């Protein structure tokens, strides 16, 4: 749906989230990480996805001060880690973000992992931050339709975002209707299973049709599915292609395929089983 790498998704709030971001996950701290922002950039994205636990909230900044875009039509999102859960240390985590990120404010700020019982307590936090306006738009990653609904009974702010790992063996189906009928917008963390679909035959079948990579075809269907995406990519080439998206689409017949491959199965930890 989206034609171009500047087309948005609007949140509840109002707030325009890009459709296509670079994810920094496993990416290196220093010049990697600069590096790979700087090429995103420089190629028209306009949406970053990093996180404390990352550990390259530094290159990362400085990847986006040396790019060359302004800063306000840079959408940059960030993620509370497990460890600083609870209400007055996530306000201290955020902060530390920020400095690390030499950023005034952030885009997007996201509870990392529900875990078990310090998620509610973060999540005030962040309601806190987003009032005194230092985050513009506020959410939660590896969130299940449980971890919603107990937010939910006393949140004053509904979250606007949830990142989750989404791919074709991991379809999230459940999840994706439920957010979508809470007005909660999607978003596919290591939407490429991390490599993992490369040789898939269904997959490479649909590539070959339309002259496309399989990454192109993954792609592409999160975006015919309503979902964020966050592919990650180190090398400049692999950035310019992971985005060269906006100039086919997939049949019915097509995504239903991809569709058919799901097997509930995960490359990071289950939500319900990472219990900090």
């Amino acid at each position: 749906m989206p034609t171009s790498l500047k087309d948005t998704v609007k949140l509840h709030n109002g707030v325009e989230m890009p459709w296509f971001g670079l994810g920094v996950f496993k990416v290196e701290n220093g010049n990697e990480a600069t590096e790979s922002v700087k090429a995103a950039i420089k190629n028209g994205y306009r949406s970053i996805d990093t996180a404390a636990i990352y550990k390259n909230e530094e290159g990362v900044g400085i990847g986006i001060k040396e790019s060359g875009v302004a800063r306000e039509e840079l959408f940059i999102t960030s993620k509370v880690w497990n460890e600083d859960q609870g209400y007055e240390t996530t306000l201290a985590a955020f902060e530390k973000s920020l400095e690390r990120l030499q950023l005034d404010y952030l885009d997007l700020y996201l509870i990392h992992w529900p875990g078990k019982d310090k998620y509610k307590d973060t999540w005030r936090a962040l309601e806190k931050l987003y009032k005194d306006g230092k985050i513009r738009a506020i959410g939660v990653s590896n969130f299940q339709v449980h971890h919603l609904e107990e937010l939910l009974k006393d949140a004053e702010i509904k979250p606007m975002v949830n990142q989750v790992e989404f791919h074709p063996r991991l379809t999230q189906k459940e999840l994706r209707d439920y957010c979508k009928g809470q007005g909660i917008q999607l978003e596919a963390w290591s939407p490429l299973m991390q490599g993992q679909l490369l040789d898939n035959e269904v997959l490479t079948q649909i590539a070959e049709k339309h002259n496309k990579s399989v990454a192109q075809v993954i792609l592409r269907w999160d975006l015919q599915h309503g979902v964020v995406t966050i592919p990650k990519s180190i090398k400049e080439h692999r950035i310019i292609e992971n985005a060269d998206i906006f100039d086919f689409e997939l049949s019915q017949e097509d995504m239903d395929k991809i569709d058919a491959l799901n097997k509930d199965e995960r490359v990071g930890p289950n939500p319900d089983e990472l219990l900090f």
